[PDB]
């Protein structure tokens, strides 16, 4: 019987993996950028 | 400004070269005027 393992171990014995590592990731979406490309750049120049 | 390291510092501000102007503002009732012309020596 496989029972519920390291809680209630199984009749062959201890059982290594036993969760399932899914791989792809959630990444929560980048908000959407609006004021940033509303102006333009000066570049003050260095020694000022 | 405040007292640096080194020493004083003479410049302290860039100065940008384009200056700001206000646009003139849009003239309406000069189109609607029809000229005659005066002939001189007169």
């Amino acid at each position: 019987k496989y029972n519920a393992p390291n809680t209630t171990p199984s009749s062959i014995g201890p059982q290594i993996r036993l969760d399932y590592y899914y791989k792809k990731a959630l990444v929560d979406a980048a908000k959407e950028m609006y004021f940033g490309q509303l102006a333009e750049v000066t570049n003050m120049p260095k020694n000022m």
